[PDB]
């Protein structure tokens, strides 16, 4: 006998009666699709609620709803560029504790000859012609009516007099539409070869002190969503929010409810500040790519970060990143880049690390997790490598979405039960062999390694205590990248 | 919407289930047309949860304004001395005893009238009625054959081993029949620990 | 039968429950990050105060945070030049009578 | 070796429960009896012997 849906067993009128099954029609698994949330901050006239998530489709329409110039805006903007397919979301988080000035800008001095000046800020380059003979004051007067003409700039920039008894020195005030822990922008001068400042102009940049508060993400997370949301950008980088994102993830990570995420975030600062972040958050969820004199902010670099990983985990998780490139992403200052024994170190610290190519292109040199021990104090590799994280996942999808879908309301049995051939009966030796025909399939589609070792340590069984339960122990011996390759030559002369 | 008039849906769906096949759990079937409660009113996973161990069944919201059943239990939690039986938890376990009870009262009631019962050494003729414990007892292991193909019983060779037909050595004209039910079991919850290799 | 780490036992919910494990998740050990530190001496400059443990990771700036023409300066200079790979960690001992 | 073995009791048997040889643990169930620790034990050693 069959086991029908809505073909009652009592039925008699002699009518031909045809049913439409829709388990058993999907093979394989569906491609999981690209989920991005991006915990930004919005400026003032937003028109945005804070604290709730939100789709953005464009940069315009990102920097329309979330405030012009916010640095969620500039966020949305870089991962749009980076990355289109990937569906987007952004919550807001308003506005955080701290001072909303960034620093002074002090062009003082006299043109000497008939250049021009570049002023970075924020990584956004600004260009100002310089006359001959020309005091500061009128060129701090054209900067600042460069900087208030480009909105995109998260900070604005507003005009001082000397206050001295000084004529050519004048100062251009900072001030980010944003607040928070990271409304510090970096300012520097003439990057790119070949540009350079006129004699006359000396040029300074006063950073004001005082450490900013991130805000805090409570009413965010209390209503971030239910969707998958697989990858999680988090621009704050302090410890009672990363606490809060750690427990969040560890109860998505965990059984109940089988949605797993990850969060990529990126620090710039001095190296010992990375180290220490590194050595210390030690969380197997979270991903962050240290950077040191960055003339970008931290934030635009986590944004195009998240999209060349979504996009290249997506196409295949256990495909590493030794080579994926960052578009659009301006490098470090020849000198202060990480060597070799720097990366190596960040490396085995927990921070991952950059590669620059020549050209001034961004690589991904390997992005790794902060899990670097165990629960006791030894040291772990499992969950070291950003892979393991994506193929677990997208390993515990692929069978949940084979599980519910073939099986939806099916009845239990021991192994020797002689139900019909189309009977709806699971057994041990029934749930073996799927799981079983699913692991040639991932194999076949190359995200596992030795098939032997699976066949022999898949464990199904029912549950002696409660029954209506399959007990499942497996072991996948999940497949490795290519990462280093190490050669001796031995040749015979 | 009124109670009464899930109730009536949830039965009428039940029913289909039940009649269809007694031991197919009913976790993903429907109420056609009901409107579920609102968002923000919906019991979360812990509640229900916490509801199926006090023993009221539960039901999903799934996408699509759609209303399922999830798991329909009966309210049995105690044993007879205080404490806790979970014999009678699933609607399955009931349906399928009072379905077999319905097949072996047929059956009995059908093959077996006025025959004349016979202690086991008898020498009975091929077309003589008379069925000796031994008799009853193969007809009743081809019978649950006869409801094995079709699920439901689960086990044979513990039921083979438990099941014990006597004549009733006091008085006459009965069988004392014990069996052990052996009922299947539907498949509810899966437990998979990954344990990766790397 | 199996111990399920952090999937709660005694659950009626019809759905489906998967959970990672790291036992017997790695194979060999991992490679020990090799680690020396250094008991030297600082004078002059000396910017890192005595006895602090100092992760030092190229000459220069151990001549600008020990000192120049320090033993420790010297000393991490000789060492890097000798293994980059290794972290490395240096200690002034202040001044000698 | 010390720092090896530290590292596969730390990370291979968490939790566990140890039990005498003859006792009739389950397959998946977390028991280690003294063989199944030798023979453990003695893998490991073929693992830094390889």
């Amino acid at each position: 006998d069959i086991s029908f849906n809505a073909i009652p067993s009592d039925v008699r009128v002699p009518l031909t009666y045809i049913e439409f099954d829709n388990s058993n029609a999907v093979s394989g698994t569906p491609a999981p699709r690209q989920r991005v949330l991006m915990f930004g901050q919005s400026g003032s006239k937003a028109s945005a609620a804070p604290n709730v998530p939100v789709r953005i489709r464009s940069g315009s329409q990102a920097s329309a709803a979330f405030g012009q110039g916010s640095m969620l805006a500039l966020m949305a903007d870089a991962f749009l560029n980076a990355n289109r397919v990937a569906e987007l979301w952004c919550i807001p988080q308003g506005n955080g504790t701290g001072n909303a000035a960034v620093g002074e800008i002090s062009l003082s001095g006299t043109a000497g000859e008939n250049g021009s000046l570049v002023t970075y800020i924020a990584g956004q380059r600004l260009a100002v012609s310089v006359a001959a003979g020309a005091t500061g004051a009128a060129l701090a007067d054209l900067l600042v009516a460069r900087i208030k003409g480009q909105p995109d700039l998260p900070v604005t920039a507003e005009v001082r007099a000397d206050s001295g008894d000084d004529d050519t020195h004048a100062d251009v005030v900072l001030s980010a539409k944003f607040t928070g822990a990271l409304s510090a922008v970096d300012v520097r001068w003439n990057y790119y070869a070949g540009e350079t400042t006129p004699y006359g102009i000396i040029t300074a940049f006063k950073a004001a002190s005082g450490k900013n508060g991130n805000p805090d993400i409570s009413a965010s997370i209390a209503g971030m969503g239910d969707l998958q949301y697989k990858y999680i950008v988090m621009p704050y980088t302090d410890e009672p929010n990363l606490n809060l994102l750690r427990t969040e993830l560890q109860e998505r990570w965990g059984p109940v409810n089988q949605a797993d995420g990850f969060a990529v975030t990126v620090l710039s600062g001095t190296y010992g500040d990375i180290s220490t972040f590194g050595v210390s958050r030690n969380d197997h969820l979270i991903s962050c790519m240290g950077i040191a004199g960055a003339p970008e902010p931290s934030y635009l670099y986590a944004a195009t970060l998240c999209a060349v990983a979504s996009q290249a985990l997506s196409i295949d998780p256990a495909r590493p990143l030794q080579t994926l490139t960052l578009p659009g992403r301006m490098p470090p200052a020849v000198g202060d880049r990480f060597t070799w024994s720097e990366r190596n170190a960040l490396l085995f610290d927990g921070i991952s690390t950059f590669n620059v190519n020549d050209g001034g292109e961004m690589q991904i040199e390997r992005m790794i997790t902060m899990y670097r021990t165990n629960k006791y104090g030894d040291s772990d590799p499992s969950y070291l490598n950003v892979n393991t994280i994506a193929t677990l996942s997208y390993l515990r999808y692929s069978l949940r979405t084979r599980i519910t879908q073939k099986f939806p309301n099916y009845k239990l049995a021991s192994d020797g039960t002689r139900f019909a051939t189309g009977q709806a009966v699971v057994t041990p030796s029934v749930i073996k062999t799927e799981l079983l025909a699913l692991f040639e399939e991932w194999e076949n589609a190359g995200l596992v390694e030795d098939f032997d070792t699976f066949k022999e340590e898949l464990y199904v069984a029912r549950n002696k205590d409660d029954k209506d339960r399959l007990d499942v122990l497996c072991g996948p011996n999940l497949i490795n990248q290519f990462r280093i390759f190490a050669a001796q030559v031995q040749f015979i002369l």
